[PDB]
């Protein structure tokens, strides 16, 4: 049931590269379990490497440069059954507004 609602918008991601991108979470509650702008640092992850939660990388497939989203992601894509200990509940959504602006 993954959704893509573009934000203020074709350039796709390639296979097997980097892609830097600025994104933020949001629970229903309304807190920030993560941003990526607060830091202040460019994360950075590859398609092919699998390193990253399926739900981010299948919502970051579908978008293109200088553009962002809200990628609402599946509950079992993205922390099924358990994830970080003290960060996300489990049997919880998790919605990642991904900004794309990579190179």
């Amino acid at each position: 049931g993954v959704e893509i609602e573009t934000i203020s918008p074709r350039t796709f991601p390639k296979k097997g590269q980097t892609c830097v991108v600025h994104y933020t979470g949001m629970l229903q509650n309304g807190k920030k379990f993560d941003s990526s702008r607060d830091r202040n640092k460019p994360f950075k992850f590859r398609i092919g490497k699998q390193e990253v939660i399926k739900g981010f990388e299948e919502g970051a497939a579908q978008m293109s440069l200088g553009q962002r989203a809200k990628l609402t992601c599946t509950p079992d894509v993205a922390y099924g059954a358990t994830g970080h200990p003290g960060v996300i509940p489990p049997n919880a959504t998790l919605i990642f507004d991904v900004e794309l602006l990579n190179l």
